């Protein structure tokens, strides 16, 4: 699709067997989400840094779909108000800027 | 342009007679730049509002030059780590996400 950005672009995601919601912002590097149940490993890691750092959990190779884009990607579980699509997992649905 | 993801989004800016870099962020609805020296009137905005608020300096219509398209819009000085260019001027230049 192409998502003109009058508004903020929120979209619909399929993660951790729920229906969710998230920002796209390509000026996150990382995506991150609050209240999922992630199965699997994860490991510790400290993000932010203004102001202190928060800790969050690491879950690797996390499927996930994103518009009805099936991929897989790092996703990072901690408090946020948006749950929050970065640039790790707009690389893996082909998303541009474009003008 | 088109501008992939798999690093961040930062281009080139005229600004206040100066040039300087930016990085597009489709997460941010305003623009900030610190160290430029707008001319014109402004009006003080609170921005931010976690950990307390930030004042800023709001200057209306302000040209500006993004990758060579010389636009006009809204943009706040105050602290910030790296310029930002947030959708109120993206929408100014015509930029888009797609996939
Ligand atoms: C400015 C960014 C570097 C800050 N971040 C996201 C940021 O886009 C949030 C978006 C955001 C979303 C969810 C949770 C936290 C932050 N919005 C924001 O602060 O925009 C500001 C700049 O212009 C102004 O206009 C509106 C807000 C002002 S960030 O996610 O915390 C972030 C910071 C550093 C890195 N490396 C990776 C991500």
């Amino acid at each position: 699709p192409q998502i003109t950005l009058w508004k903020r672009p929120i979209v619909t995601i399929k993660i951790g067997g729920q229906l969710k919601e998230a920002l796209l912002n390509t000026g996150a590097d990382d995506t991150v989400f609050e209240e999922v149940n992630l199965p699997g490993r994860w490991k510790p890691k400290l993000i932010g840094g203004i102001g202190g750092f928060v800790k969050v959990r690491q879950y690797d190779q996390v499927p996930i779909e994103i518009c009805g884009h099936k991929v897989i990607g790092t996703v990072l579980v901690g408090p946020t108000p948006t749950n929050v699509i970065g640039r790790n997992l707009m690389t893996q649905i082909g998303c541009t800027l474009n003008f």
